[PDB]
């Protein structure tokens, strides 16, 4: 019965600089990620509100995932300081031990005219915490992979999302 929250952090960075990658890989994900990748994500559905905080919406991975699918719940949407929070209120990642995930991707500038991309997860624990490496790096990786093919994108068509 003890409930904890274990914290990862990690970063990477990209020459598209914080407005862009927002508008595209932030808001505009539910459309513009089916249709570049749909290996990855063939929908999002919002089941739930309107698009603000609160709101709950299904994603249903392509091939890639195994046609699985999670539901999120939008916790905060902060911009103009490029930051979204959401949690993972059904998935394969939730168990008798994990409650609930808690994210932020939050976008930071640099002075380069970069972004750094900063994601938090915060899994709410209970019981006796049995959190592996392997698990979390898997989640790294697809969020990062899923990440760098919207980049490719945004690259190779400048007009959008400007």
């Amino acid at each position: 019965a003890m409930a904890g929250v274990f914290t990862y952090e990690t970063e990477f960075t990209s020459v598209i600089p914080p407005p862009r990658l927002f508008k595209a890989f932030i808001l505009d994900a539910d459309n513009l990620i089916p249709k570049i990748a749909p290996q990855a994500v063939k929908c999002a559905e919002i089941i739930e509100g309107d698009g603000g905080v609160g709101t709950i919406k299904k994603i249903t991975f392509g091939e890639g995932s195994q046609f699985g699918s999670v539901t999120h719940k939008i916790d905060g949407i902060d911009k103009e300081n490029f930051v979204y929070s959401y949690s993972l209120i059904e998935g394969d990642a939730l168990s008798d031990k994990i409650e609930k995930i808690s994210y932020e991707t939050k976008l930071v500038s640099s002075s380069d005219g970069g972004s750094i991309i900063k994601s938090t997860s915060n899994y709410h624990t209970k019981g006796d915490v049995e959190i592996k490496e392997e698990h979390v790096k898997a989640g790294k990786e697809k969020f990062s992979h899923l990440f760098k093919l919207v980049e490719g994108y945004l690259l190779a068509n400048p007009n959008e999302y400007c």
